[PDB]
């Protein structure tokens, strides 16, 4: 039983999950590579699941219990996979958020809106769930964590997919000069979309349209009513020249080329939504220098000292801006949390989670917010990483 | 199969094929990563073979009837007495390995450099603390500061082995003021009290020099004071923010770590300090932020007259952001060495490129090689890595009390 210790309080524990991982990891005694990125076995993890959905319950051992796994065992035994109930994919999908490692927003798990999207039959269908889903996360400002799980996978039948890495994002132009458009991390997705039939825009933040595919069917295009999408234009408390910039950013962050899993059953479509942690946005987003890029002009417009490094000049023009991220997100009224109220918050989780399961999956380089580390409390905070599923994984793209 | 790092902020990839003769086991398991936690006969002749084989190796004489004979010869010398000696060449070699193999150190573009002397002639506790003097002066240089280590003796079968009490050559007293406070630095608190049970008459300042505390084989540590014309400090002091200096805030200008241990060829040197220089992130960061240590952050946002009242606001990150400028500032205004983490990581990944191409690889402790603030800033954020522990290495160990 691995023990975890946090440096700054002084105070141990003991993670006895870990024990109880479901699949394996990267790392082995050899090496760690936690740094990285990235039929009887259909029965093992159905009938866990169910355990930990009668145990969640406290219905554990019961008639109800057992025949629901007896049922479960009927169905795979007849068709090769079974249908879960309204109750326990809810209940799944709570679970898989709950596991995942690396959010940092975990506190929240329980509160989690899942919309039963499993007998939709087409794309435009797909189309009219993602964007009632839209709808109700956005909730004009007062953002609503909430998934949408479509049909599962299936034994003689293409998936559900949703090409796009998020159903909001804006696209990425290769200019001719090697520079590009927009943000350089959507030149693929961006391309798709032309490829497919997608006249482009020329802005820096146009929204992409949505590729969607039903099983076994070319991917079809739709186009998000701006109506849908709601933003936030980006300015800054005192530095006047900074809303001339003409930056924003969406207010809805929402996954949808995860895959979930639950009791050894697939759904390759299953989008996901919640609220930012303003670094995503501040640090990430607008500072890599693979991703918008604008730290540098920022500081020449903040009339700093970019010459030598030692000035810190990166620092300070990365804190201004995640400064305006913030400022301007609670000027719009849009839901968002800074990195220091966001740690604090899972502090609290990690705490919760002993008492309630006796540890935590947590994944260290990823808790951690990208600025001002050590400022927070996790930084000071040792964590064990290991899968458990329900869970959200990654999975290779559709093309 | 070989493991795959990639760079995410350029793509490019590499395998790491050298952490396949990983010497030691680590943490991790494939039920779980333990990456994070802070602390992790026949065989002492596999061991001392391996390393006569790195030595001979570099310098391109494997193979050879000299390496031949090295080898016969420790194997002999193990047969005879239990343990073996190494020659000055190979301890040399042994010790630069050891910095070279490092996990969490992101100085390592600089280890071919390093200036190792043999202490291990040591009789006493007194000789000891000449020695110590000696390494300081050198190393300090007057504030260009130079890598160095000096080794002391090894563990011996049957005899008590060398150990400087201290984690630090030069560390900062902490006194338990009554009423839960401390006055110091909080980190230094059991050592200062140590010091005190050992006839040491305290101070009462925030940044006191503590007395070293040697230790002898079989013998009670000894107490010494450094001369205080030996240990270089700064005041620090902000640019343009003139109410800082007032703050009576400094810091010393060698960073030498003490306590740990050095193993070469299945050797250990309980006692082998060694030192080089700060990376800024370290002083105005860690040591002044931590709210575990000085602390100092609030105390600064304050004066810096900042809206302390909603996390929000980012007060915290600016008020870190100067003081980081001020260590910096205060530095090379005292001519004393120092560097930042952007030039520190950026030449970290010269330092990767370099052992790609020199060894298939390098072993690197992602959580630590990230600077303390600005992460995603550094080129290192984006890099992948591969940790392993290879041997000659700095390892841990038990405190001598
Ligand atoms: C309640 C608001 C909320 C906040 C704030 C939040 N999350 Fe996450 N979150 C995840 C998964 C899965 C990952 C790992 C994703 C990855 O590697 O990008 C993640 C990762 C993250 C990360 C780090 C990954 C990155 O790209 O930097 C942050 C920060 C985060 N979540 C914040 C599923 C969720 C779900 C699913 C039902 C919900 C709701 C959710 N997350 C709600 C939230
Ligand atoms: C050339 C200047 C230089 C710089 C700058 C430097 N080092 Fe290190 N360094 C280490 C070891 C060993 C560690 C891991 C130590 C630990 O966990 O305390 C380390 C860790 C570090 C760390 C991270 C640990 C922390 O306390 O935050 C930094 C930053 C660092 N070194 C900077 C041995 C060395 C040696 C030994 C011959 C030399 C010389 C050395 N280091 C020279 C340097
Ligand atoms: C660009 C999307 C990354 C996303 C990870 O996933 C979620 C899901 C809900 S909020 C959230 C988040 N803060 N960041
Ligand atoms: C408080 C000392 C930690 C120390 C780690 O060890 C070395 C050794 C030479 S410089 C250096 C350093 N930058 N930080
Ligand atoms: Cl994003
Ligand atoms: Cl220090
Ligand atoms: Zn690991």
């Amino acid at each position: 039983f691995p023990r975890v210790k946090n440096w700054e309080v002084g105070s141990i524990t003991y993670d006895t999950l870990s024990a109880q991982a479901q699949q394996d990891g990267p790392c082995t005694p050899r090496r760690c590579l936690g740094s990285l990125v990235f039929p009887e076995q259909l029965l093992s993890q159905a009938r866990d699941f169910i355990n930990q959905y009668y145990s969640s319950i406290k219905r554990s051992g019961s008639q109800a219990h057992e025949q629901r796994l007896q049922e479960v065992e009927a169905e795979v035994a007849a068709t090769g996979t079974y249908q879960l109930r309204e109750s326990e994919l809810v209940f799944g999908a709570k679970q898989a958020w709950r596991n995942a490692p690396r959010c940092v927003g975990r506190i929240q798990w329980g509160k989690l809106q899942v919309f039963d999207a499993r007998d939709c039959r087409s794309a435009q269908e797909m189309f009219t769930y993602i964007c009632n889903h839209i709808k109700y996360a956005t909730n004009r400002g007062n953002l609503r964590s909430a998934i949408t799980v479509f049909p599962q996978r299936c034994p003689g039948r293409g998936d559900f997919r949703i090409w796009n890495s998020q159903l909001v994002r804006y696209a990425g132009y290769r200019q001719q000069d090697g520079s590009v458009r927009g943000d350089p991390a959507n030149v693929e997705i961006t391309e798709l979309c032309i490829q497919h039939g997608w006249t482009p825009g020329n802005g820096r933040f146009d929204v992409l349209p949505l590729l969607l595919q039903a099983p076994d069917e070319p991917p079809e295009l739709f186009l998000l009513p701006p109506e849908l999408v709601l933003e936030v234009p980006l300015e800054h408390p005192t530095l006047e020249w900074f809303a001339a910039l003409g930056l924003r950013w969406y207010a809805l962050p929402a996954v949808s080329n995860m895959l979930l899993e639950i009791g050894g059953l697939e759904f390759p479509a299953a989008p996901f939504s919640g609220w930012y942690m303003s670094t995503e946005i501040g640090t990430r987003n607008l500072c890599d220098p693979h991703r918008y890029n604008i730290l540098e002009d920022v500081a020449v417009c903040m009339d700093l000292d970019t010459r030598t490094t030692s000035s810190l000049w990166k620092d300070k023009a990365a804190v201004e801006i995640n400064v305006a991220v913030l400022h301007s997100y609670q000027l719009a009224k849009v839901t968002i949390v800074d990195h220091h109220a966001a740690t604090a918050s899972f502090m609290k989780h990690l705490e919760n989670e002993q008492k309630a399961r006796g540890g935590c999956p947590a994944d260290w380089a990823w808790i951690v917010p990208p600025i001002s580390g050590s400022l927070t409390p996790v930084f000071h905070q040792e964590m064990v990483n290991y899968f458990l599923s329900p869970a959200f994984r990654y999975q290779p793209d559709p093309w």
